[PDB]
């Protein structure tokens, strides 16, 4: 599924994104943006072999298990392809694991270099939530 911009932030909303660990809803909505345009199938191939999943991009070296990431782990307990559904619910459930484990949302490379200490309130603007 490829959301609008203001029905992932409802959606993120009511699976408790907002504020969670202090980041306002804004940056998430600007983090899936970047990772994944939006598109709950979006899949991308990392140089050391290990796949990107969904709308948050969630890497098989750690977070979920697709069967071809040798000596990889599975800390979200989940196959990678349930990260895909339209459903974002496993997806944001395993975000809540990465975004406490340590490293805030630095985790996430693209928020890093294009959300980090800019204005993200602008990508919720305008939505009824
Ligand atoms: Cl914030
Ligand atoms: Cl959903
Ligand atoms: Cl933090
Ligand atoms: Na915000
Ligand atoms: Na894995």
């Amino acid at each position: 599924k490829v959301f609008g911009r203001c029905e992932l932030a409802a959606a993120m909303k009511r699976h408790g994104l907002d504020n969670y660990r202090g980041y306002s809803l804004g940056n998430w909505v600007c983090a899936a943006k970047f990772e994944s345009n939006f598109n709950t199938q979006a899949t991308n191939r990392n140089t050391d072999g290990s796949t990107d999943y969904g709308i948050l991009q969630i890497n098989s070296r750690w977070w979920c298990n697709d069967g071809r990431t040798p000596g990889s782990r599975n800390l979200c307990n989940i196959p990678c392809s349930a990260l895909l559904s339209s459903d974002i619910t496993a997806s944001v459930n395993c975000a809540k694991k990465i975004v406490s484990d340590g490293n805030g949302m630095n985790a996430w490379v693209a928020w890093r270099n294009r959300c980090k200490g800019t204005d993200v309130q602008a990508w919720i603007r305008g939505c009824r939530l």
